């Protein structure tokens, strides 16, 4: 495949779209080093990823035939995600693409919502670029970071919950992340983009508190997560080599309605 | 591959990016209608397309082994496109993509620049949206709309030459045709996008007037054809379904720096 | 005033946004240059200025009590509008600010409306630049230029005509002059912005006929049209007020700016 | 004077810009709540305002002829604040207007950098926000917000310094603080927009610090790619106030949304 002899380290890659990414770039050939918190957060009002859905993405992309080190690690702590990528890097020697997709939708919770949001949204997806930084820099081969936001990074969609106005935030704050770190890593030829989904048929949106909390322009309800892992696979293919400091909304045409 | 029985219109497609445009989605499967002016507008301090370079782009895409109608024809003058456009219907019986590349870098001509490169960058490309639409609706199977806006589509780059503000003022004018028709277009599931590339190494910049005359962010000098190429390939696939709305820059950072 | 001494060229002056500009910028202390086609392009469906709404613009300029030179031009034709500018220069001897106003909403006119649009609400902002521009550079005390853009300017909204989708080109054309002008007389000092209304109650919107087509994008549309906040329809004197700050002293660094008087619109 | 019987909720308005809006306001007729830190953070490494900065601001403001509250209180602590509000609230009876100016650019830090620019330049201006739209709403007269952003807003304009990422991150989501504010607030008719200026004469800039920072942000790249396009060395905390006193006023009603730059140009060269 156009990826093959690469390695992509995806945060949040237990399920949802972490997972179709996993699914994606090992198709393509890459070999991938997951985590996920595997664990729940108070704030969160529906389930986050278990233990069981990150071996069954392990399972997902060895039958695929790639390679994958797979580790519970929380974007929040520094120290436990750069332990777990460097078990990554000690198995399989190298870190091409970074794709920065673990986050959550707290709600309800007052302004525990507003630190969590920011903590895993925010501040997860700078600790995921810090630690991968060392490594591309070092190889001298160049790479992919690819930060996942959303419409509400662009956009002021939300609710007054401090944990929707803190998604707001986070998301906006991602795009910040991107075109710093675009202008920093250019000369590394290391290309750095910010990916804007709308809405995506993932256990983020598909549960109770959603359905009971409860438009695009094409007549699209939702997207795929494929859709996602479609855009960021090309991305990080060569056939994008000269693609920095973009964010691409893959959305139906939502941000320009 | 992936454009099987699909059909491609290309303005400007005798040489440079529309020639690439034409071989990329030929090596992609599918059929080619093919126009350019095929001669030369006084304005513009560099030549422009040649009769026989439209015939070499036939024939690199008829060795490629994909059907193409090729037709002189003046962007500026609906009539002409549209009998262009016709022509390679009457053929081929379906349309899917439209790639409206054709373009001018009028300078040194004065005001008759800045008449010059509106009619053809901005007019051109209504009058290239507009013959392309009532196929599409049509027909009902959706499509893709790709404009070729520049990074003076976004940003203010540019001399104070009358040719080159218009370039500037058409190009942006680009943007708001994109903006508009993926909204008017959305529920046709026509996307409809705009790519702005930086410099690309083509006769519009690699030419006598340009050296006398006399950066991106990554180490990258120029881009090539391929990559615009590349990029517009990507967007028309099924791997792009639900991308509409967006202005795609495709400029090793240059938006960004 | 705070623009006492200053000269302002302000086109198409005759009523609405462009008669608000010249009397604000009138009350602030400038004398003004007007200039209005003050007749009708058949492509637009309602009327356009008469020649006795420019007389009466300079009457109100007059009551308040600044000076006024005003013409009969078309922005479509350089000559024409350069002719009207120098008659005010001859009489009031300098010029220190722009407000390129003069717009039309073409439609149901077939592919003429595309043309007009384009010519109008582009080329002729282009040629007010240009007339103006080497006054200011030669007098060496900076200035203003002000475009008047629109929403569409910013944003995807019209409808399936040749002159709506003129205007959304035309006026997104115009973004693209302000930031490229910013850039190109920034170290002269001359500011250069775009300013981004939605509705303006003015008679290019205040017509059964334009009632009709926003009732047909709204039914088209899954309040799509209106303000976030709530406002019906924004006053000629608030995007007058804007231009009166921005002009100002107090906006002495303000230049490369795409400014939204809109009660919300772009952002909702 | 424009903002007669009117009362504005000014945070970081020790010195700097903050002093500018609580001046420029109290000259428009405005009764001030005013709030400063009035400490260290050890992040940062230059000098945050003292007591008698603030006490100075007070002064400046009662011989302007307008009523004044003044108060520390640290914008990371939200009940800090809103007891700081309160007070002001307690004396002068009402709120219209709300300017969200405290800020650091930590360096040379490490994490605790990106830690303490998004504990006050993010979550400071949300608690600024949060403690001030109670009263705003039960009023039911309208208001303003005014946020203040940067240059690095809506550029990437920073080193890989932990507080230089965390200060282009922090300043990019205020941008989207305002913009799903004004879309919450707009049925009210409270105004939000955020300011972007790009250098402005306060301790931020003109410290050794920040000095180094831009002097090698100017060496990293190949294009006067630092400089403002006008031929502006810095601007004056008086045009940032000049800016939000316009905003503010009956003038500018209608405007909410928006993203300002105050900046010579910067973000279009
Ligand atoms: N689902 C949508 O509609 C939508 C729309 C736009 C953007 N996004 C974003 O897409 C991303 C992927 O989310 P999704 O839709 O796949 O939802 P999801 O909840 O199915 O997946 C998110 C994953 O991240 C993990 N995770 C959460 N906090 C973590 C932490 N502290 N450390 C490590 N892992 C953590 C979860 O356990 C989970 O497996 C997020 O950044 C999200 O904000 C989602
Ligand atoms: N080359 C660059 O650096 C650069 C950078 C950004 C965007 N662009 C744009 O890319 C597009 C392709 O240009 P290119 O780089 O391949 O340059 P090019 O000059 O090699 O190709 C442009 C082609 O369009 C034709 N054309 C010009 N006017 C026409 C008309 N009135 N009707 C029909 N055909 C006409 C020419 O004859 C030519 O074959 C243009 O829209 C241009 O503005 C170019
Ligand atoms: N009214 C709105 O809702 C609205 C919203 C956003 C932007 N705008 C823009 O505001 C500007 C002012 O328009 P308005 O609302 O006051 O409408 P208006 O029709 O009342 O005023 C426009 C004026 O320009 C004149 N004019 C038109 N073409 C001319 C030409 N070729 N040369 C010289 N003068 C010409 C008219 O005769 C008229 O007096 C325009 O650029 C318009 O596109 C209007
Ligand atoms: N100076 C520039 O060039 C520049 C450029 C763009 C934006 N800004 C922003 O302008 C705003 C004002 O900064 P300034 O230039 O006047 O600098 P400054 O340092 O002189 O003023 C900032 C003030 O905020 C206070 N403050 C800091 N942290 C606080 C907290 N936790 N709680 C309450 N008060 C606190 C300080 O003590 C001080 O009085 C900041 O948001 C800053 O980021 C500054």
């Amino acid at each position: 495949g156009p990826l093959t002899g690469k390695v992509a380290f995806i945060t949040g890659a237990a399920r949802g779209q972490g997972r179709a990414h996993a699914v994606r770039l090992a198709a393509d050939g890459a070999d991938i080093i997951a985590v996920d918190l595997c664990d729940q957060i108070a704030s969160v009002p529906y389930p986050l990823a278990t233990p069981e859905e990150l071996a069954a993405t392990v399972k997902l992309v060895e039958d695929i035939g790639s390679r994958i080190v797979a580790r519970q690690a929380d974007v929040r702590d520094r120290e436990s995600l750069s332990a777990a990528l460097q078990a990554g890097l000690d198995e399989l020697g190298r870190l091409d693409i970074v794709v920065a997709n673990a986050g959550i939708a707290p709600m309800s919770a007052g302004d525990d919502g507003w630190h969590d949001v920011i903590d895993v949204n925010l501040t997860g997806v700078y600790h995921t670029i810090k630690v991968a930084i060392p490594t591309l820099v070092k190889q001298g081969t160049g790479g992919s970071i690819v930060l996942i936001s959303s419409s509400a990074g662009l956009a002021g969609v939300g609710s007054a919950d401090p944990g929707s106005v803190g998604y707001v935030a986070a998301k906006h704050g991602v795009v910040g992340l991107m075109r710093v770190y675009a202008n920093l890593l250019a000369g590394q030829m290391i290309r750095v983009n910010s990916i804007h989904p709308s809405g995506v048929e993932t256990p983020m949106i598909n549960n109770e508190f959603t359905r009971e909390w409860l438009g695009n322009a094409m007549p699209v309800e939702v997207l795929a997560p494929e859709d996602v892992a479609n855009a960021v696979a090309w991305l990080v293919s060569d056939q994008a080599r000269y693609i920095t400091g973009v964010t691409l909304p893959v959305d139906a045409g939502f941000l320009n309605k």
